C-alpha cells in the first residue's frame, strides 16, 4: 500500500471529531489561476491531460507547493464518466465542454455502454490516484470525486453548460421513464468507479451535484435525491464487502439551499455549501450530526488580503469550530491572484486557532 | 555548437598537462558573499531560480566579472536530482534544504520515478548550461556537477542536513539491501543527467561526495565507492557511444582523507581535497597520475589580504606546480569579503608564475 498519513485534520473533521484548527482546501485549487497550471496544461488537450497519470499528479501537487492546504483533490473531471459510457466530449476554448451528439430521444440510450464496464474504461483515473497518493507521501489526504447522476444527465442531454437546463428538465417532465433509466445507468456506472477510486488510494470522496439549483424541491426529490442516496449506500456497501475501510463522503449541491435537510440524511458525512446560504441557517437545516464544508464567495478573493482576513473571521465565527471544513462556496476563478488564495488559507488557520484558545 | 575556448588552462591541468600558471576557481563562487547574487536571488525562491536559464546564467557569470577565475561552474544544486525522482524539496530561510517527507522505510522507494526518466525532468538544467556556454563566449571552461549517490541518499533519508547522518547510516546497517537499491536508483539517474550536461555544453564534471566523512573506510568501500566508480565508468562510456569527447571528471569527497588512495583509482581525472589534508600527504596517497584540486581553508579568507597571500604561497609550495588546480577546501561562506576572494585568486596566479620561472 501507501505512506502513513501525517496530517489527518481533514479526515477527523469530516468524521465529526474535534481538531486543533479548522482544515481548509479550495475547490479547483488546481486551476488556471496558477501560472504553472497553465504551463503544464499547454502541452496537451484537456482530456489527454486527464489520461496522463504524471500530468494529473503534477497538477494535483502544484497548489500544495504554494499553500499549506489540508487536502489534495485529484486532477480529473466529472465528464470522464459520460465519456466512458460512450459519448464523445471535447473541450472548446473559451466555451468549455461540449458533447457534439447529446442525448435527445429515448432511443439515444442504446448507444451507451453497460454501466458495469465503465470502471474498466476509467483505469487511467485509478492510475493517477495511485501515483498521486504515493507522491504525496502522506502529506495530506487525497480526495476522489465524481459528478452526481442528475448533473451528469444535464451535460449528456444539454450537450454542455446551460443557463436553464430546459432540455434536461423537459426530459424529466415529458420523458420521466427514460430519465429514471438514464439516472440509473449513471448511478450504476458511478458506484464501481467511486469504489475503484478508493481501491486506488482515495481517502475521501466528493460527489458534485453542480446543477441541483435548477430543479427545486419536487423534482429534486424525484430525480436527484434518490440517486444521490443510492450512490452513497452502494459505495459504502461494496467497500465493506471488499474488506476495505469506508471513506468519508461529501455531497456538494450548488444552489441546493432547499435540499439541505434531506442531504444531511442522505448518508454523507459532509454537506458542502454554496456562498448564498448563511452558515447559521445551514447548521439549523442540517442539524448537529453532519459536518459542513464551505462556503466563502470565491469572488471575495478579489478583495484585499486584509479584507479577506476579516471575511474569513466572520465566516468562521458563524460556522463555529465543530463539524466544519473551510472551503469556498464554488471553484476558484481563472483570474484570481494566487497570493489572495494564500491569504484565505492562512486566515482560516490563524483565526480557527484563536477561536479555540 | 559553441565558441572556441580561449583560456583552457583548467582543462590542461585537469588532464595532467603542464601549464604556464596554476588555474584557480572557488567552490560556491556564485554565492551570497556577492551583493549582486543576493539581489538576483531576491526575485524568486531558490528552486525557481534554478529553473530559469537566464537567472542561472547571470549567477554563473557574476564572479567572472569580478575575478579572473579559470573556470565557471553552472548555478544549480545537487538536490535537483532527488526532486526529479519525485521528492518534494524546499529551501527554508536560515535552515537550508528540507524534504518534508523523507524516505524512512523500504516501501518509500515505491514513490520514486524510474531513474531513466530523470534526465527528461532536468531539461531546465541543460537549458541553463547551453545558455551559459554561449554567453561565456569561450572565456573559460564551464563545469557541470551533481551529488554523489551516498550524499544524495543522506538528504533523501535525513530530510536535510545532519551532524551525524544517524538515520542514513542506520539504513546502511539495518537495511543494506534497500540501501543498495536506492544507491543504484541514484546512480542510474545520475549517469544520463551527467551525460546530458555534457551534451548541453559542460566541459568538465564534478561529483560532490559532501557527506563522505561520516562513513569511515568499511562503509565507504561498501556503499559509496562502488557507485562513485560506476558513475564515472558509465558516463565516459555513454559519451564515447554517442560520438562525443569525454570530459575531465573531478571527485570531491569532503572529509574523505581515508579514501584518497581508492579515489585516485576510481576513474576520475581529478581528486578534490578538503583543507584538513596536508597537500604533501595527499600527493603521497593519490600518486603521480591524478590531478589534485584544493585546498585552502575557506576561513583563511577572513585573514588580511597580505596574510592570504602568504597562506597561498605556502599551499602552492606544498602542492608543487604539476597536476594541480587551486581551489578552497570547501565552498565560500556568505559573510566573506569579495575583495579577499580577489586576493586569493590574484595570489595563486602571481605565485604560481614565480614558481615556474
Ligand atoms: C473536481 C474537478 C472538476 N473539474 C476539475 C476538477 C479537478 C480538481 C481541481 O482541478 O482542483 C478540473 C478542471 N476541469 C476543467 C477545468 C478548466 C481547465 C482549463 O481551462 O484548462 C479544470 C481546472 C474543464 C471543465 N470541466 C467542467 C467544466 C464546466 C462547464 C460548464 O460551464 O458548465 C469545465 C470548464 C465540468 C465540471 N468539472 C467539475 C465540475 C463540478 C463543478 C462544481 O459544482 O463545483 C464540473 C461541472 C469538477
Ligand atoms: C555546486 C553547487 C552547490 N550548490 C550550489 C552550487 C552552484 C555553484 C555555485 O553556486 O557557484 C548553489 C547553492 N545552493 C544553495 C545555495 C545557498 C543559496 C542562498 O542562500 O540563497 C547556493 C549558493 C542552497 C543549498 N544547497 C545545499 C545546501 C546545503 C545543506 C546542508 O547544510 O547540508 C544549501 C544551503 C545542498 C548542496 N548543494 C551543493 C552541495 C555540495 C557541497 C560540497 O560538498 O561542497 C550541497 C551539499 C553544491
Amino acid at each position: 500500500g501507501f505512506p502513513e498519513l501525517k496530517n489527518d485534520t481533514f479526515l477527523r473533521a469530516a468524521w465529526g471529531e474535534e481538531t486543533d484548527y479548522t482544515p481548509v482546501w479550495c475547490m479547483r485549487q488546481a486551476g488556471r489561476y496558477l501560472p504553472e497550471f497553465r504551463e503544464t496544461r499547454a502541452a496537451q488537450d484537456f482530456f489527454s491531460t486527464c489520461r496522463s497519470p504524471e500530468a494529473c499528479c503534477e497538477l494535483t501537487l502544484q497548489p500544495l507547493r504554494r499553500f499549506p492546504l489540508d487536502a489534495a483533490i485529484i486532477f480529473s473531471d466529472i465528464l470522464v464518466v459520460p465519456q466512458a459510457l460512450g459519448m464523445e466530449v471535447t473541450m472548446v476554448p473559451g466555451k468549455g465542454p461540449s458533447f457534439p451528439e447529446p442525448l435527445r430521444e429515448e432511443q439515444d440510450l442504446e448507444r451507451l455502454r453497460d454501466p458495469e464496464v465503465v470502471a474498466s474504461e476509467l483505469g487511467y483515473v485509478f492510475q493517477a490516484i495511485t501515483l498521486t497518493r504515493q507522491r504525496l507521501a502522506g502529506r495530506v489526504p487525497l480526495i476522489g470525486f465524481a459528478g452526481a447522476p442528475w448533473t451528469l444527465m444535464t451535460y449528456m442531454v444539454e450537450g454542455g453548460g446551460s443557463s436553464t437546463m430546459a432540455q434536461a428538465k423537459r426530459w424529466l417532465y415529458q420523458r420521466p421513464q427514460a430519465s429514471h433509466q438514464l439516472l440509473r445507468i449513471l448511478t450504476d456506472a458511478l458506484v464501481p468507479y467511486l469504489v475503484g477510486q478508493v481501491v486506488a488510494g482515495a481517502q475521501a470522496l466528493q460527489l458534485f451535484e453542480s446543477h441541483a439549483g435548477h430543479l427545486g424541491p419536487q423534482l429534486f426529490n424525484k430525480f436527484a435525491l434518490p440517486y444521490i442516496r443510492d450512490v452513497a449506500k452502494q459505495v459504502k456497501a461494496r467497500l465493506r464487502e471488499a474488506g476495505l475501510a469506508p471513506v468519508p463522503m461529501i455531497i456538494f449541491a450548488k444552489d441546493g439551499h432547499f435540499a439541505l435537510e434531506e442531504l444531511a440524511q442522505a448518508g454523507y458525512e459532509v454537506v458542502g455549501l454554496d456562498w448564498t446560504v448563511a452558515p447559521k441557517k445551514a447548521r439549523e437545516c442540517v442539524g448537529k450530526t453532519v459536518t459542513l464544508q464551505g462556503n466563502l464567495d470565491p469572488c471575495a478573493l478579489y478583495a484585499s488580503e486584509e479584507e479577506i482576513g476579516q471575511l474569513v473571521k466572520q465566516m468562521l465565527d458563524d460556522f463555529g469550530p465543530h463539524r466544519y471544513i473551510a472551503n469556498l462556496g464554488h471553484g476558484l476563478y481563472p483570474d484570481m491572484d494566487p497570493e489572495h488564495v494564500g491569504a484565505f488559507v492562512d486566515a482560516v488557520h490563524k483565526h480557527s486557532r484563536l477561536l479555540r484558545q
